[PDB]
């Protein structure tokens, strides 16, 4: 029961529904739609405090930004090395290369390299051209090496809106800015973040499936030790129903965003994010912020993104008493067999 993105919404001057179904993959859980709402609408800001998605539609984020394309971002984006992940399946599963010496029998699906922003125009030219399957994904934050103009669209966003968005949710400092380009069909598979993030569609459409933090137990993600940290385990296009026997119970919440829409994914909610299949190449920009510090007094029952936190400390905290992460699970295991089991 997937119908979650509801109707496809209308293009201005009746220039056609701006996707359909058949652009959205087909997976086993049902879903319903996060809400769409205008920024000065009070729910959406009762949204946010709750710690809830919502899409924002006029926030005029990233307005500047909404003209970017491959050849204007070409032109002054500058000459730094972007970082580009290449991969022969859809899914872009990214791992922590720090995590990956506890983990030697585990060889990573996409590679990472660093290059000219020209040389990933091109390299994405030569694959349309070759027809090859071969897929690409540029993640890069943003820095000072950007050309003049890009900084003028950068210095054009709306800051005042989003660092009043700051203030009033007590949110740390603004760690970073992530420029997406990908290509039409990439699927970033299912995962957590521990920062809140506002995630301002540029150019093309992106279905975004969300989980909140209590269905932890459903989505089975890695070891907090393994490369693949805060990501599913489970693969959402073959789910192994005896290994993950909770996926059956999952249920998320869905939305398309499309230009100008801005997704606040709350801290610790799971998204699994896709490109819209044969809808173009999609630009996005995410604003990451450090949450609110922890409160002083500790209210009970504990919220479940609290308890995801007390889990990773635990295994955090085994891991560097037992002088080896592989005895985390062994060590686990004897805790609770015949005992909390
Ligand atoms: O595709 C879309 O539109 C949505 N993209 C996302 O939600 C998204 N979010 C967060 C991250 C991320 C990855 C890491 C990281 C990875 C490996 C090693 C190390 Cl050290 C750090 N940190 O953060 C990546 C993402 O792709
Ligand atoms: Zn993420």
């Amino acid at each position: 029961v997937a119908s979650g993105s509801g109707e496809p919404r209308e293009e201005a001057g009746a220039l056609g529904p701006a996707w359909d179904e058949s652009q959205l993959r087909s997976y086993s859980f049902p879903t319903r739609p996060i809400p769409r709402l205008s920024q000065s609408d009070p729910r959406a800001e009762e949204l946010i405090e709750n710690e809830e998605p919502v899409v924002l539609t006029d926030t005029n984020l990233v307005y500047p930004a909404l003209k970017w394309d491959l050849e204007y971002l070409q032109e002054n984006i500058g000459n730094g090395d972007f970082s580009v992940y290449s991969a022969s399946t859809h899914k872009f599963l990214y791992y922590d290369e720090k995590k990956m010496a506890n983990f030697q029998n585990f060889k990573p699906r996409s590679n990472r390299e660093e290059m000219k922003f020209h040389e990933f125009v091109e390299k994405l030219q030569d694959i349309q051209q070759r027809g090859g399957e071969e897929r690409l994904y540029l993640q890069q934050t943003l820095n000072d090496t950007v050309g003049r103009k890009i900084v003028m669209d950068f210095l054009g966003f709306n800051w005042n809106w989003i660092n009043k968005q700051q203030g009033k949710r007590g949110w740390g400092q603004l760690t970073s800015n992530l420029l997406l380009i990908g290509m039409e069909g990439n699927v970033t598979p299912a995962h957590y973040d521990e920062q809140q993030n506002f995630f301002a569609q540029i150019k093309g459409y992106k279905r975004c499936i969300l989980f909140p933090p209590d269905q932890f137990e459903c989505l089975y993600p890695y070891p907090v030790h393994h490369p693949c940290d805060r990501q599913s385990q489970v693969d959402f296009d073959n789910p192994d129903y005896e290994r993950f026997p909770n996926f059956q119970n999952v249920v998320g919440y869905e939305t398309v965003v499309g230009p100008g829409d801005v997704l606040y994914i709350p801290m610790y909610w799971w998204h699994h994010i896709e490109s819209l299949l044969n809808g173009g190449i999609t630009i996005t920009v995410n604003f990451w912020y450090k949450g609110a510090p922890t409160p002083k007094r500790i209210e009970y029952p504990l919220k479940a993104h609290q308890k995801v936190a007390i889990m990773r400390n635990i295994e955090k905290m085994l891991g560097e008493a037992l002088g080896n992460p592989q005895e985390v699970g062994p060590l686990l295991n004897t805790m609770i067999k015949g005992r909390y089991n």
